[PDB]
């Protein structure tokens, strides 16, 4: 990685795609180092002394220590992770013409098309080139097309690396030549778009089976045999497996289920045996099998004994192996529930690994995974897509739905496109450059989508404070005392022999924004939002996966610290009987009492929970442990109402036409969900396409008032003030 | 013990695998009659006329007759425990210079040499050594390797025994120290701490057909044929057999199933017959068959000829014993009703054990085998080395558990170092001597887990008191009686004509801490506690565990003295529709009702229900002949209740300006739960809630009783006395 740098500097993986490659990302202070400026071309120099020369380039978050590179680079050069290299300040020339000719192994004879006006002036763009050094230029997404590995046979300045900039021309032979260079085809993390943490806390974690091969074999310490996956599909499970493969440098070998239930008998387990016994001869290399859920499901619910000794052997030829031969058996699977005990007892698999599904964050890189192969992508064309746009309309979608979603959009471009001009059997220059990505491919294919999966709770943080949200100080001021001091004092409350409560309960009138309250005290905890509404567990209380509810809170345990809390969830007692069909229970309400009693009072977790219907319950999370503290959330009075208009209503343009005063006598009867509503609604009936300098006026507001319908009643407040007392 | 507690001693095993491996834990009056006291050096012949030096050490718990040492130097000398010893006090000598060198398997020319400063140098600890000594130092890397052995090649003085002062140069020749040996990292008895009772059992099991120097012509007894294991394996389940092995000195053989199950018709007979053979000229020797859940599970369900023809081929190996030759048969499983009823009588089988789970205890000393070799000999950080404070956070899981979680601790830990430094070929001395263990990387390493446990049930004792809980004096005196006497006093009652009863309902208003009532007898009788209750039993129900339920008592059965408390047995019946689904019957009463009347109160056992509302269920539970004694929990009252917060004010800082007689007399229409909390969350008021350092004051207890409202309506704590009159 790091000899104090400016010689020796540690390689990272660009987080962008970067303009083109060359295009290397520094740090200022790291840039001083190896003393120049920015824009110049400096020659990096390492092991096989394999080369290539690159510009020096800005910064975005990144720390002293690193660099971003690009993994075409690293590939051409072979750099594993955090390797060691010579980097120089390098006078770069003007090149005058450069012969190039494609790979024959991936392109099969297919692409005679002439690139001068698109791959070649693209690549004349400040480009550093190589002579007998393969690179490649990105973009153009797939009609058969990509960016191309173009390998120079021969340099016009014979045996001097050159740099293009724009008069030369590029000279595309389409002559076949071969290399020992591998294809690229074959993957690097980069190319998992995944998430930074998911993928990072996987990297180092898969990492550490084989550390690298290189300078450190096993000396010390020692490998933990196996891996599992969990969890639905991403980019793709295979895809991370190889990945990991490729860049280690260990051959890849795919074990899947299918191929184990083609033949029986000793055909598949002998042809098992051989691919596993010939994967450690032939080490380094990659022992996968991701269906031996569906071999080894065993409760001895499935049959075929023959069958079961075959997966329970894979397990005995593991253990057959020293270690000394460094491979690894890697399991994968959709749950966690299929597995065999075989599976789960060390020696086999002590690894855990979970899939998730990648937040808007993961959906964002993956954005960039396909405008490598396609143009119309952020600061690619310089117009500018914000990636957070396209997030916007991507909802729990996994990499292989949105490359399907990619696709469309493209094929899509290719159905408007090509058919009206139709084609032959040449590749035409021309359409290269008619081919354009438009903002409506998205659309259109957005138009097809749909969820595959069953939703899990996910983390997630608020911009909520409490300023955010006015009125009921009292319990706002309590609610700090509740949850962040326990995270921030926990060796307080042992000197006072005072043992903390695990979580409370809010309970007013429905409907208060009691969401708010969550989101408030979340965002204040900066930790991880899990919300449990209604609906989710109705959609758990469909699919009996009761159970998985009590994972929810596994979840918030690996994850922690994370706020948990439970809306409405009170409503589950009652649901099919308070004591009419059910005593005081379901099968269901046990859940949240063994988990939340199980787990100790001060942990990274803290669990809230809700109810504006707070008798229904049964009594289950009244006693103690069990929700103790019970905090009531009494109706705003006028000045939070006044308070809390004057927060929601000034985010937008505001006029003395209407002011907080008057408005505020006029609603007695509306919590922070309602109002905030009020204030839309009046917007809503101005409008700024005839002009209207402010977005609210007092007839406006009036007229929303008349809207809404004061549902408070004393009545209404007096079962909550009775009800504490009962 | 042994017969002289004076020069000639029994050698006992070190029960805390402390520092003191180089030192002995020598008790009070063996020193004095041996001579001298604490504070000198001890030389160690024994038999084999073999020899070794140590320090001497305090006693705590020893009696005269045992002196706890290591197995390193016994293993050295090649002792085994209970062999006798000839201990005395000799001169301190020194060395000028001494030699050692590492193993040859444990190396594999993966060290050589480096390491002088860390280790050696800093291993300088005035530890007495001998000539050709074969010493263990902790040490190093992580991630599961065990400790570091040396051998002592030379030392400078000729042919004399040495202690290692703190000066002295030290040689690291790189030469050969051993590449074979029956070593600590190979287990022994000490590794494993959770066995105390059981591992008693496998002595005079392993002994006898080992023989020993006490007993041949064996009284009564038997050379018994075979033993059987339970419980989740992998944690010491595989291990304890092993060293059953390694400490007897006997020949150990590994079987795998499945691999033998590899062959068919008579490939694996020969091999079961080779395993068998290859027992027989070590005769005596150790058969372990792991995989015999596997081999024989056959209950008429799976069929085919290779199951039925395996079995007899293992049914004709208990045959094969000649009985002078006798080799021991050792197995594990998950359970008995596994394996076939052939293997379970006697003639193959007499043998059946259980291995239990580890206590918050139990696990502990299963760390300081793992913190032996752990760096960073003590702790001030947060959790102190003395390793109560490590212990007691889980819920607890099983060894391998803790190991794969201590094995991630140490890599946490290397997540921050190493990654940061990384390293080259070499591993340097400074590197080993910056990394130290950390336990926030054991909690993050906790947050990464998961609940071995399925389900099941570990038992205790509490510290649960009478004066924890007072009030009630009648009430109080009543359950000593009830409880006690039934197991001091059987035979008071059968000359008088009196009969031990079966069992007691206590019932009464929710959360009152009826849980701590039998907790708090449960301390006075001594005896080991069993809480029935829902979220225990349901976890049953899900699982269809319900024969467990038999086991439950079968398992207080076997560990008794014990005692079973039945809470919550209210929500079991009417959830799966007592009077909905049926009359007023289930099913699972029928397990409790065949249980209850299948036991007896001789056993150890005492059958305490605990029931809010006495009614609803079957009144099989009611009627007496199983549960006699009916027993109403009136509420606190304001003499009883100030009993029992001054049994809280006093686990926390008092002032004297609070009067616990006035607020208690304030209070009305409350049980123990609602003031356990009422204490705590007034605390919270005056010393955090409130910022300040100081002790709590009557506002916060007046605070708290704004906070606090009534909860039990004294009009329904009558209809619980009516109802149980009818």
């Amino acid at each position: 990685m790091e000899s104090n740098n400016g010689i020796i500097l540690r390689v990272a993986e660009a987080n962008s795609t970067d303009p083109g490659m060359s295009r290397v990302r520094l740090d200022e202070s790291s840039r001083r180092l190896l003393d120049a400026e920015i824009g110049d071309v400096v020659e990096i120099e390492k092991v096989r002394k394999t080369v290539g020369r690159v510009y020096r380039a800005r910064p975005e978050d990144e720390n002293k220590g690193i660099v971003r590179i690009d993994s075409v680079m690293r590939n051409n050069c072979g750099a594993s992770i955090g390797d060691k290299v010579k980097v120089r300040k390098v006078r770069t020339e003007i090149a005058k013409k450069v012969t190039l000719a494609p790979i024959i192994r991936k392109d099969q004879r297919l692409k005679f098309g002439e690139g001068i006006e698109e791959y070649v002036q693209r690549a004349l763009i400040r480009r550093p080139m190589l002579e007998q050094d393969n690179i490649s230029v990105p973009g153009l997404t797939l009609a058969g097309q990509t960016g191309l590995l173009f390998k120079v046979v021969k340099t016009l300045p014979s045996k001097v690396p050159v740099e293009i900039g724009e008069e030369t021309k590029i000279e595309i032979r389409e002559e076949p030549a071969s290399e020992v260079l591998e294809e690229v085809s074959r993957i690097s993390y980069e190319d998992i778009g995944g998430l930074s943490e998911q993928l990072g806390k996987i990297r180092e974690m898969i990492e550490l089976p084989l550390k690298h091969p290189e300078l450190f074999e096993r000396l010390g310490i020692t490998p933990p045999k196996g891996v599992i996956l969990y969890g639905p599909p991403g980019t793709g499970k295979t895809l991370i497996a190889r990945a990991v493969a490729n860049e280690s440098g260990a051959n890849f070998l795919s074990i899947n289920g299918p191929e184990i239930m083609s033949k029986y008998y000793g055909q598949s387990e002998q042809k098992l045996r051989e691919i596993f016994s010939k994967a450690e001869e032939t080490a380094p290399s990659i022992i996968f099998i991701d269906e031996i859920d569906s071999i080894a499901p065993k409760r001895e619910e499935v049959q075929g004994e023959v069958e079961r000794r075959v997966v329970a052997q894979l397990l005995t030829l593991m253990d057959g192996m020293k270690e000394r031969g460094h491979v690894i058996v890697i399991g994968a699977t959709n749950r966690i529930d299929a597995i065999d005990p075989a599976l789960r007892r060390p020696g086999r698999f002590d690894r855990e690994i979970e899939i998730g599904v990648p937040d808007r964050n993961g959906r964002k890189e993956i954005l960039m995974i396909h405008t490598r192969n396609m143009p119309l992508g952020m600061s690619e064309e310089e117009k500018n897509k914000f990636l957070e746009e396209m997030a916007d309309y991507t909802y729990g979608f996994v990499g292989a739905d949105l490359a399907a979603l990619v696709r469309e959009s493209a094929m899509n471009a290719l159905r408007r496109y090509l058919p009206e001009i139709d084609l032959d059997k040449p590749i035409p220059t021309e359409i290269l450059e008619k081919m354009v990505v438009t903002e409506d491919d998205f659309k259109n294919a957005l138009k097809s989508i749909e969820p595959s999966s069953l939703r899990e709770v996910m983390v997630e943080v608020p911009n909520v404070h409490w300023d955010d949200i006015g009125g009921l100080e009292d319990v706002k001021r309590e609610i700090k005392e509740t949850v962040e001091l326990p995270l921030l004092k926990p060796d307080v409350f042992k000197r006072l022999g005072i043992r903390p409560s695990k979580g409370f309960l809010l309970y007013g009138p429905p409907g208060v924004g009691k969401t708010l309250l969550a989101k408030a005290v979340a965002t204040e905890s900066n930790a991880n939002f899990i919300s449990i509404k209604g609906p989710e567990v109705l959609s758990k209380w469909v699919g009996e996966s009761e159970k998985a509810i009590r994972e929810i809170f596994k979840k918030a345990k690996q994850v922690a610290p994370a706020i948990v809390f439970l809306d409405e969830i009170d409503s589950i007692a009652p649901r099919r009987g308070t004591t009419s069909d059910s005593g005081v229970t379901e099968r269901i309400v046990n859940q949240l009492l063994t988990s939340l009693d199980g787990i100790e009072v001060m942990n990274g977790v803290v669990v809230i929970g809700a109810t504006n219907r707070p008798d229904i319950m049964d009594p289950a999370l009244l006693r103690a442990g069990r929700f103790d503290k019970l905090i009531y959330i009494p109706p705003p009075d006028k000045e939070a109402r006044l308070s809390i208009l004057k927060v929601h209503t000034k985010n937008m343009p505001l006029a003395p036409d209407v002011d907080l005063n008057d408005i505020a006598q006029r609603t007695e009867g509306y919590v922070g969900a309602d109002l905030e509503n009020l204030c839309r609604e009046a917007g809503m009936n101005a409008y700024r396409e005839n002009p209207d300098a402010t977005s609210v006026s007092q007839k406006n507001f009036l007229d929303a008032l008349k809207t809404i319908r004061p549902s408070v009643d004393e009545e209404v407040i007096k079962f909550y003030r009775t009800l504490s007392e009962t």
